[PDB]
């Protein structure tokens, strides 16, 4: 079945190489792509090849690359390999690009995901020269059907001087209809419109991205794959975490602090998320609803088993097994999933209104419950803040989940002071490790410390943490949030120096 | 005239002392009060006396005190002097209470102001035993007219088992009508209502707080003043800061990145805020709008001149002279001002929709532009985060303003690493000091550092900052946000040990060579 259904636009089909020539040194390029899904593939590869050649000839050739969130080898990977990105935002997970970022070779800023569209419209990244967006199809009326994510694509299409569409035959034609694109003012010039979403399952828009056809400078026919999540399963640590959390949800429901169906759920991806979602798949809470950034393996299973009724997100993050699954029953799943613009999925106004329960991972927390989501030792980027701030601060309950240690026990995930802060105390109420659960609601910082140390810290590190806290209480400048500044970051330095946070 | 216009409720009138006896050791008490305005006065004073008397006999007597925001000497002050508060939230500016907090004698958590009502309804502070609310009047149908602030009063009235009202004749009767109290679900059980505010001058509710009259256990007639802090006349440092900011606004307008009427403005109080408000009064702008937490002297000034068309807030923060001005013209100013519940003034949904410009103070920022609003040396509370997070994160533009140094030059307000973080890099776009303005939009952390160091840091500290940065760039574990963990917090420790962040020349320092 022909994917370009608007006859007139078929005259704009051209090779990826030729399309890449539209992109000039210095350009700001906005692309589709979120959680390894729906990013352009072939034009970035052709661009990277030409960048390498240009550099070899002594010609500067770099772009600014703005996305939905993470992409894949074909985009972040190839461009990073070619040393062709001078600035990157807002969220990366590619190893080559991560290395460029941590070497200072590519400038990076990890904006709150739900804010990126608004900052782009404000001009913070500069004028968008190019929008490069992957599509499942182009409708007879010229609508652009998104692929496996929506992300920021509608905004990039609005802003960009020239538009390049990659129509990817690898993507399932039955994706058409799954997206919900609102034509209102979410991230434009103030005063913005009210987004009339009052339930997580509410569609308020249409199935296509809109663009003036005169702005389309090239369409490239492509055939290449998204990334997939690991198939791998929850270990003992993840299952213990899930166990503590589910017990907690049970007690809240019993105390009438949550409905029997809980509240709209926001979850991450990873061992821990899968375990939590796996836990819920067979849990005592029925008619669950998801209002999240991403559809992962865990949520897909519940939409399947009816334990979750519907899930809202901006993107997919699926294992090959899960992808195969959904691609076989798209007609079914398509009625249980809504893919929204990321400035809507991650809108704090909507998240607070719906009363979302936020469940997110973390690098580390300190004893006062400040959370680092991003920067190892305070300086080395992992992925980025993503939407964890959008959700943590706006949620009805903000929960953070992590193994109590990292790197085979050589790092404590509970530390005297976080080496970098992404989420302040006020934005984190509940902590869960395989050691236990700390409920911090209504507590002062010293009271938070008692709970975090006693409930969440690993036995190998707990006495050291308690020792730090007790001596801090005695010798700190102030006693409201006791610290010993000579020692606060010393565990991190110990790891840098010796490879472990444990004393010799 | 009679302030209690509901006849039945007059039977509940009693002395302050008697009313205070309703409050028991251990009680959670929610009160009116925000930026030193509209807090109860006589009952707290009586309570403090009875607490001190109990303590002298070896009898425990303490409460949990939950407020709108800051109060005043009669409340935070008296209770703190009496050591009568075991837990306090969400925001304090009283010096005695500050001392109790920093000594560990009063447990404290500074919640985001716009979230307090919601967390109270969720039960985070426990069950509310008492709501103690100051009123201008009580209407014929039993409505409670608030005074110089709204704060969290409607929420506290809903939650509390027993209610005590202080009817304060010092407060101008013409305050009645200035408030907008919504019965909508802003901070209740999900799903919440859409709060349908689409302009700063929009009223969505009515003039009174609502309470079941059966919960009213006591009404006390009072006559006592709010805490009207002296006007902080701008110094040269403040004027310089304001000048840079106003130049920046002017440029944004000339580049069509803001309209000539700017956008709804949120500002603070004090020296720098006053300088900015004076600058706004004289600048090349028109038809300004306030959407903030507070109404300050400079705002009245622009409402009078017509430069500002309306000012929305939860409270007043006026000097005695300004308080006098508004009292003799309350008829006029009541038409230009809307006082809202703080969970509405500080609603992230509304702040973002309106596109507010946020302008806030700070203790310090690090070279990467993370901001500390609260904890000196990382451990000693000043005031609290207040609504700075509500506004900073939700705003169209988030701006932080501060002198480049503190403590007569012995502290740098720009440091290698902040000792505590309230506002992450993502929540701060513009920094201004008397040295200049750093525009950080679209920059990576290393690029942020270049701008902050060059534009904002004091000449006495810039070389030391550049040295830290340069050596971090060469040695840091990662180079995305370069740090030297061995010395990141060393300037703070230096201040603790020596009373200054400036290094001695009797030992080696990398920037000296
Ligand atoms: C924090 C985050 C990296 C954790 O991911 P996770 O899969 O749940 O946790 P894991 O235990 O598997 O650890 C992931 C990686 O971080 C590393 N890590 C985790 N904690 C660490 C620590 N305290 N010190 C050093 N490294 C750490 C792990 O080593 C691992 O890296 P590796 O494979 O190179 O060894 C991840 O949640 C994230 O990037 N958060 C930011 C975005 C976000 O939260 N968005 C909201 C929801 S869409
Ligand atoms: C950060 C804050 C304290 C600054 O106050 P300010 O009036 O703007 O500026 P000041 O220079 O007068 O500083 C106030 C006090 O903090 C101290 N201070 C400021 N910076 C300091 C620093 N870098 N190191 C140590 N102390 C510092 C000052 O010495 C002063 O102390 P003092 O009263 O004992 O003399 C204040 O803005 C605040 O409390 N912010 C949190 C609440 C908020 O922003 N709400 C938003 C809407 S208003
Ligand atoms: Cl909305
Ligand atoms: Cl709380
Ligand atoms: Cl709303
Ligand atoms: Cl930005």
């Amino acid at each position: 079945t022909e994917r370009i259904r608007n006859v007139a636009l078929r005259s704009k089909v051209c090779p990826a190489e030729t399309a890449s020539e539209l992109i000039k040194h210095g350009d700001v390029v906005g692309t589709s792509g979120f959680t390894g899904a729906g990013y352009p593939k072939e034009v970035p590869k052709a661009l990277a090849q030409r960048m390498e050649a240009a550099h070899d000839r002594g010609e500067k050739y770099q772009i600014s690359l703005i996305t939905g969130a993470s992409t894949g080898p074909q985009l972040d990977g190839e461009l990073a390999k070619a040393n062709g990105v001078y600035f990157r935002s807002p969220f990366n997970t590619d190893a080559t690009m991560r290395n460029r970022i941590n070497a200072g070779e590519t400038e990076y800023f990890d904006n709150h995901l739900g804010q990126v569209a608004g900052r782009a419209v404000q001009g913070n990244y500069g004028k968008f020269n190019i929008a490069l967006v992957e599509a499942t199809a182009i409708t007879e009326d010229g609508g652009i059907v998104p692929t496996s994510s929506v992300g920021n694509s509608q905004t990039f299409l609005n802003l960009a001087e020239k538009v390049i569409i990659e129509v990817n035959e690898w993507q399932n034609p039955m994706l058409e209809g799954i997206h919900d694109i609102w034509d209102g003012n979410v991230s434009g010039v103030p005063t913005r419109d009210i987004v009339p979403i009052v339930r997580a399952d509410q569609r308020v828009g249409g199935p296509v991205l809109r663009v003036n056809p005169d702005k389309i400078a090239a369409i490239v026919r492509t055939n290449d794959r998204d990334r997939n999540a690991p198939f791998a399963a929850p270990d003992e640590t993840a299952k213990a975490i899930a166990g503590y959390l589910l017990d907690f949800f049970g007690h809240e429901v019993k105390q009438n602090r949550l409905p029997p169906s809980l509240l709209p759920l926001q979850s991450g991806v990873g061992n821990v998320a899968n375990a939590v979602l796996e836990g819920l798949k067979e849990g005592p809470f029925e008619n669950l609803v998801g209002y999240s950034e991403v559809i992962q393996d865990g949520m897909l299973a519940m939409l399947d088993s009816g334990r979750m009724r519907i899930a809202s997100a901006s993107s997919f993050s699926l294992s090959p097994e899960a992808a195969e699954e959904i691609n076989n029953r798209m007609d079914f799943f398509r009625s249980k999933i809504i893919l929204r613009q990321q400035d809507v999925s991650n809108s704090p106004g909507i998240i607070r209104r719906l009363g979302c329960i936020a469940m997110n991972g973390m690098i580390e927390a300190d004893i006062y419950g400040n959370v680092n989501s991003t920067r190892v030792m305070g300086s080395k980027m992992m992925n980025g803040i993503g939407g964890s701030g959008d959700f943590a601060r706006s949620s009805y309950l903000s929960i953070f989940l992590s193994p109590s240690t990292a790197k085979g026990g050589k790092i404590s995930a509970i530390v005297p002071m976080a080496a970098h802060v992404d989420h302040i105390m006020q934005d984190a109420q509940i902590f869960v490790t395989e050691q236990g659960l700390a409920d911090l609601r209504g507590l002062s910082p010293v009271q938070r410390a008692r709970e975090i140390i006693s409930k969440c810290a690993h036995p190998d590190y707990r006495p050291m943490l308690q020792d730090y806290f007790d001596r801090a209480l005695k010798n700190s400048f102030g006693k409201h949030t006791p610290h010993l500044l000579t020692e606060a970051l010393s565990w991190h330095q110990r790891f840098i120096d010796t490879g472990t946070m444990l004393p010799s």
